[PDB]
Order: C-alpha cells, then sequence, then structure tokens
C-alpha cells in the first residue's frame, strides 16, 4: 500500500500534515474534512489513517471504530489521560499523535514514513518467555512490520536460515542452552551490523549486560520493561540506520 | 588530533586493528608491539591509545598508567572481563575497553575511535538540577571527548544555548523546579527541529510515562535512570550519528 488517509476538519492542521508528509515522504495523501468524505476509503489502499476525534459528523471519536472495521490501521490525532491512551489502544489504535503544536504534529510525519517502509520489512523476536515474546510481537505488529517468532536461539537460527530477508533481530538475555550474548556472538561471526541489525534486550538492574551486548556487536540495547513508544523509537532508529 | 596509538603484541590482533581502522576511519595510526616502541608518544598528538594489558615489557597492565600519565586517553584491549576489572579500570581513568576475543568484538574499537575523533569538535549540553548526577553525566561525556556544557535548570539551559549556538545535543532531566524537562523540550522544539538540535529526554520510568511524553513532544530519544556509562555512550553516539547521516 502506498497512500495515507487524513480525516481532520481543521484546515490548518490538515494543510500542515499534507505539506509535511508530502515534502518528507513523497507519499500520496487523500485528506477529508468529514468522515463521510472518506466513505470510499478502504484498508487495501491505505497504509494508515490519521484520524481526528472531533469531526463534524463524528465529534466524539466515532471515525476510529468505523475505519478500523474497514481494515484501515488508525493513528489518532488528539488535543488532550492514562485512561485515553489505554482505551483507544485497547480498541486497536496503533498510536496517538498530539496536535497541540506544529512540532508535536511532526511526530505523525516520521511515523507515517516509518509505517510505510515497515510494510516490507521482516524482523525477528527471540525470547523464551511466552508473555514477554507475545507482548513484543504485538507491539512490533502495530508498527506494521512482518514479525517472526522464536522461543530459543536454536529456533532463531533456523528461522534466519529460512528467511534471509530478516534484517533486525531483538534478542532476549537469558534463555535455555544459548543465552542472548551467545546468540549475538554466533550471529556476528557470520553477519555485520549492516547485514543484520541486533537489538539486545537487557536490564539496567545489572552488571552491565547492555555493555556486553554492545561489545559483542549488537547495534543497540533496549531495557525491559519497555513501553511501546520506547520500542518504536529504538526499532525505528535501527531500521533507519540500515536504510542509510 | 587525528592520530591513534595501538600498543599490542599479538601480530594477528594488531594487524586486524590496523586494517579495520585504516579502512573505516580517517585516523593516522602508529602501532607498536611493546610499550618501548611508544616511548616518544605524547598525549597532545593522539586522540586515544588502544592498549594491551599483556605486553612484553608490561605483562600485567602497566602500560595503562604510563600512557594515562603522558596525557593519552586509554582504551583497554582485553581478552576477558569481570566486574572487578571494569571497576578497577574506570577508577584508574580508562575511557572504555574493547573485547579482543574475536574479530567481530574488535570491530567495536573501530566505531569507537571514529566516534572519539568526531566528538572532539562536538558541543553538547547536560541539563540537570542535581550537581551530583549533573557532574557524573558531564564526566562520562567528557570521557567520550565531547565538549560538555552544563546547566542546573531550564532557565540556564536556554541562556547557554543562546550563548553557544554550536551545541547540537541536549540531555534533559525531567524533574526540575519551576520548569520541568518536558516543558523545556516543548520550548526548544518551538524553535529547533530534530535535525537542528537533538534532545535525549532523561526520566525515571514509572506510571507517569515520561519517555513517551518526551518522544511525543519531539525528543529524538530517551534514556531511563538509573543508567550505566556504556548505555549513555551508546545513546549519545547513536544520536550524533543520526545528526551526521540521517
Ligand atoms: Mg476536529
Ligand atoms: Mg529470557
Ligand atoms: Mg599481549
Ligand atoms: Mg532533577
Amino acid at each position: 500500500k502506498q497512500k495515507i488517509l487524513i480525516v481532520e476538519d481543521s484546515m490548518t492542521i490538515r494543510r500542515m500534515l499534507i505539506q509535511a508528509i508530502a515534502q518528507q515522504t513523497g507519499l500520496e495523501i487523500d485528506a477529508f474534512d468529514t468522515l463521510e468524505g472518506a466513505r470510499h476509503c478502504q484498508g487495501d489502499e491505505y497504509v494508515v489513517a490519521l484520524v481526528d476525534l472531533t469531526l463534524p459528523d463524528a465529534p466524539s471519536g466515532e471515525a476510529v471504530k468505523v475505519l478500523l472495521e474497514r481494515g484501515l490501521p488508525v493513528v489518532i490525532l488528539t488535543a488532550d489521560s492514562e485512561d485515553k491512551r489505554e482505551a483507544w489502544l485497547e480498541a486497536g489504535v496503533l498510536d496517538y499523535v498530539m496536535k497541540d503544536s506544529r512540532h508535536s504534529l511532526q511526530y505523525a510525519v516520521g511515523l507515517v514514513h516509518r509505517l510505510y517502509l515497515n510494510q516490507q520489512i521482516e524482523v525477528l523476536v527471540v525470547d523464551d518467555s511466552r508473555t514477554s515474546r507475545h507482548r513484543t510481537m504485538a507491539q512490533l505488529r502495530k508498527q506494521l512490520l512482518q514479525v517472526h517468532e522464536a522461543s530459543h536461539a536454536r529456533e532463531a537460527l533456523a528461522t534466519l536460515e529460512q528467511h534471509p530477508a530478516i534484517r533486525l533481530v531483538l534478542v532476549d538475555y537469558y534463555m535455555p542452552e544459548i543465552d542472548g550474548i551467545s546468540l549475538v556472538r554466533m550471529l556476528r561471526e557470520r553477519y555485520s551490523k549492516q547485514q543484520l541489525a541486533i537489538i539486545g534486550i537487557s536490564v539496567s538492574d545489572k552488571r552491565g549486560l547492555s555493555a556486553r551486548y554492545l561489545k559483542q556487536g549488537a547495534n543497540d540495547f533496549l531495557n525491559q520493561p519497555f513501553e511501546p513508544e520506547e520500542l518504536q523509537c529504538r526499532v525505528s532508529h535501527n531500521l533507519e540506520a540500515l536504510e542509510q
């Protein structure tokens, strides 16, 4: 999919977003001031929809559910707490962008650019805890990535053999048989930081596990527990490095 | 300075380091197999020295202190590591260490020396209302060879930025009196884009979701407290590289 949908009645905000996404990404953008204007907009043609909660024909966020049910991923554009972040995210919204300033709005621009590029990117999560593994996988799937799953380094190695397009691996630190630092060592014996990006999952409650990952050639670290925003920052930056 | 010193008696390891650093950086290299070979070497000519602990004329790490005392910053080359060694080396004033147990671990030294060279001409700002954590972070950044400015509150940070427009990276403490970190980030981003001024938002991570708030407000990155020096170094290097390359 190559297009972005914007549903936002503010002329100023809609124009800011169109200009910025056009300049920075070159992606095709369809923008409407009402939910009704977007009635022909389908999941199969759009990467994501940036959706205002205050629409003239949907003034209390009704456009979110409508577009999600048509198969369009949704990012909410919002002016204003822990209860909203939760409720909308539980409803399956990918993310929210604050629209109280031009610079907060700019978050959406990098976001849609990343979502578009992620569609064709394969990543791998290696983690022996089903609970941590599935949480991370769900979060990466809301970044529109193709996500492979491994419960064990042995599985991860086999998955990499089978799927050479995988370009980023997230590696848990303690696992049966072959721990994370050992897996990083194995991978770096074969693959450079440009051929295969590795983010070591660590804890800052420790004798420098992050340092050990980096000294073995991991591109970066991410400390557990992490929030989706943190995961997105760290994954995006590493994917962007591979593209440059 | 644009030269590095390597003192390493392993023919294999020394040659791997020379080849990689020569191919992947702009640094001139002087490399010797004994501490004596480096007798002429002066702190003012070299960015950093990569120093083996097992040298023929310094078989138990003696070259570290000798070279530090000559004013050369020192990164240790080590085949193994423990928590006691890391602590001892950092107390002694070593910048960092490089594992030399494989070819791919040596690669760490290459990215490091390239970064240490570039950092000499880069100005950064630490904003933190506690002198203790502020000075610790400043000391860690000064061991990355950065030019480090300090500010004890948002008001001073702004004044400093006005007075020093070359500052390209700001590290921001959230909890400060009068104007908190996120408020400072909002002010900065009303004037400066992510490419004009990188910001790493520092937070304790709890129910307030501070990292996310920083990110949504335009910070380039986050770093949660407590953090280790290597974590700080990694984040700073990544943000500096993004400014140069993205
Ligand atoms: Mg509206
Ligand atoms: Mg585990
Ligand atoms: Mg030796
Ligand atoms: Mg404070």
